């Protein structure tokens, strides 16, 4: 509808597949080359689905931070015949609040959605179905199950992918430009 939907549209439109596990359906946000990321408790293996294609995992690494405690953003390196567009300076480099967000979704379930999120805040720990986080960007969207792997982004910027909710907030895990450094 505007300059945040636009943006949000051309990230769907070229970064993102339909990742299947044995927990479920994922959107799925392509970074640059076969590289992907996923929330971690889609508990990616040696083998997935991407777009209903049996896919080998050639890596997959679990992030944690300098304090061992648990990001929720695993990096996937797929064996797949095509690379991602290269959307690494759309990422940003420091822990950030922002105003006016999209969260897009693109799975069976949940075809081309778009939510209007507004204000995101650096919350920073949070206590994730039982797990300590840290890097936690907060909205207030009643977000329901489904949306997990849903890209976050403002005009410009790629900021996260959704990784869970409380019924009134949702929750996402920061992508930082440090994560995908080649």
């Amino acid at each position: 509808m505007g300059p945040g939907f636009d943006f949000a549209q051309a990230i769907m439109k070229k970064n993102t597949v339909i990742a299947r596990t044995e927990k479920g359906e994922f959107t799925m946000l392509g970074v640059y080359d076969r590289v992907a990321v996923i929330p971690t408790h889609a508990s990616v293996g040696e083998i997935i689905y991407i777009n209903d294609v049996e896919t080998r995992v050639l890596d997959a690494c679990a992030l944690r931070d300098l304090t061992d405690t648990n990001l929720e953003i695993t990096i996937v390196k797929l064996d797949r015949n095509q690379k991602f567009r290269d959307i690494r300076h759309f990422l940003p480099r420091c822990e950030d609040d922002y105003n006016d967000a999209v969260l897009s979704v693109h799975t069976s379930k949940f075809p081309n959605m778009y939510i209007p999120v507004g204000q995101v805040t650096n919350y920073g720990f949070l206590n994730l179905g039982g797990t300590p986080t840290h890097r936690i960007l907060m909205y207030n969207f009643p977000t329901r199950a489904g949306q997990c792997g849903g890209v976050v982004t403002t005009t410009g910027k790629v900021i996260g992918i959704h990784v869970g909710g409380n019924g009134a907030q949702g929750f996402a895990a920061m992508l930082l430009h440090s994560y995908f450094t080649d």
